[PDB]
């Protein structure tokens, strides 16, 4: 029974309502628990700190405590601006780092301990060229709504100079209601192939809009790049005998993918929903999942190395981590089953490259199956 | 401690000290462009560089008024969209077609 901890980093309500990260992170430490098959001869406790929004300098500081009582590795905050702290930490002090969300690659980070289970944006997008080449549409039409999802498509942004094609590209303002006249506009535009590239929310917060505008009749097709596609409150459109199609490697096919999930939905529902939003409630999201991979993958990593060792450093000691060398190696040449499916992690840049995807649409009864 | 710090050249880097410098009132001031994250509260940071925004709208009346009917855009990386969105944005308006590599 090793024990390890692994340090915790929550952008959160700051309030009472508990995050799904903390959620299934803390899950899957149960899951090490229960299940000895993995570490028999170990067991992982965490410390998990919670930190702001957007706010770096509380991050790094937050960073530095859980450098102070030591861990393997940081579990990446969600969101970019602050995760560009932690990772500028990580690599400084030799700690490898593991991230979830996609943050903005910078092109010369040089950077080595750092990867990322998210599907990376460049894979993402060569599958949607390929769907929507299948799909032979001419005048499709992208809608984001801050910046990144441009990045998200540039590979489709750039398609046009091989592809002869058409795309304008409009933009959902800052509101969320601010997308009817959006709406109006795209009616004069009769643009009847809309690729999305946006937050579940913000789909359930336009889909409303997109049939109360009545948009929503059998010509439209819509494709929906998010991941989170199953949560949908999908079942009074799927009459509007409209089309879509996504993707999820969310599996669903192994048994045992499903008993853990009703598993969570007992421990999700447990956290108050919005039913009021227009989400179906119960069911795990896939930012989530991944999360809970990636302490498996660095648990089926370091069972393989227990000379582990955990050097509780300060940020001022400057000299980096003992054993950082052959473990984040490890992390890198590991392969596992998670809840995704096929994980391994690319060695050219150090990120994943490779993933199964079934591709996902809107049958008569909601989403079944098209593809892999 | 000083009046106030002059920014460094990246964007990324310079994240990190304009929030420090919101940690603790200092003015910070910049010198190159970044993508502002839309989602920061922040206040005591100004940029002298000119937006590539309104950049983008001269851009667009230049290109209108020499009344061109096809172009190309070019850029180095990826950031150049962000630097650029407002012009790639030119075909709802008026009759444009633009293509990128
Ligand atoms: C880990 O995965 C990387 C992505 O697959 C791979 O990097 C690269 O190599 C592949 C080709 O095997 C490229 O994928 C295609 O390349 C062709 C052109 O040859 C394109 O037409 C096609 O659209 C697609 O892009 C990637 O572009 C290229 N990616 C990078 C990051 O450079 C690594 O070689 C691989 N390394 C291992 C084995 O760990
Ligand atoms: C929807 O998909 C079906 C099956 O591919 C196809 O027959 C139908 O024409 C599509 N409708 C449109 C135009 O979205």
């Amino acid at each position: 029974t090793h024990v390890l901890r692994f340090g915790g980093i929550f952008e959160y309500v700051e309030s009472g309502p508990m995050g799904a990260e903390e959620l299934a992170f803390r899950f899957a430490v149960n899951t090490i628990n229960r299940n000895r098959t993995l570490l028999p001869n170990t067991t992982l406790t965490y410390d998990t700190q919670k930190i702001n929004l957007y706010d770096s300098f509380e991050a790094s500081k937050k960073a530095c405590d859980q450098l102070s009582l030591g861990v393997a590795a940081i579990l990446g905050p969600s969101h970019s601006s602050s995760a560009n702290a932690v990772q500028s930490i990580c690599n400084a002090l030799g700690v490898p780092h593991i991230q979830t969300r996609w943050k903005h690659q910078v092109s010369d980070n040089k950077d080595s301990f750092y990867v990322s289970l998210y599907p990376d944006f460049s894979s993402l997008s060569r599958a949607i060229l390929d769907l929507v080449q299948f799909f032979k549409w001419k005048t499709v039409t992208v809608v984001y709504d801050d910046s990144t999802g441009l990045i998200r498509l540039q590979e489709l942004i750039k398609a046009p100079s091989r592809y002869n094609l058409r795309l304008k590209i409009r933009q959902l303002p800052a509101d969320t209601k601010d997308a009817k006249p959006l709406l109006k506009e795209m009616k004069r535009g009769k643009e009847f192939h809309v690729i999305f590239d946006c937050s579940h929310e913000m789909a359930a917060g336009i889909l409303k809009q997109a049939l109360a505008m009545g948009m929503m009749t059998e010509y439209y097709h819509y494709i929906f790049t998010t991941l989170d596609l199953f949560a949908l409150d999908v079942e009074p459109y799927r009459y509007s005998g409209v089309n879509m199609t996504g993707f999820r490697i969310l599996n669903t096919e192994n048994t045992q993918v499903s008993s853990i999930i009703e598993k969570w939905s007992m421990e999700r529902l447990q956290a108050p929903p919005k039913p009021d939003s227009g989400l179906l409630d119960g069911f795990m999201t896939t930012d989530a999942a991944l999360m809970y991979d990636a302490v498996h993958v660095v648990s089926v990593a370091v069972q393989q190395f227990p000379q582990m060792t955990v050097s509780s450093l300060q940020c001022n000691r400057h000299k980096p981590w003992r054993f950082g060398t052959r473990f984040m190696s490890l992390i890198k040449e590991a392969h596992w089953e998670g809840l995704t499916g096929r994980i391994t992690f690319n060695k050219t840049n150090g990120l994943r490259t490779d993933f199964d995807l079934d591709v996902i649409s809107l049958k008569e009864e909601g989403l079944e199956k098209i593809g892999t």
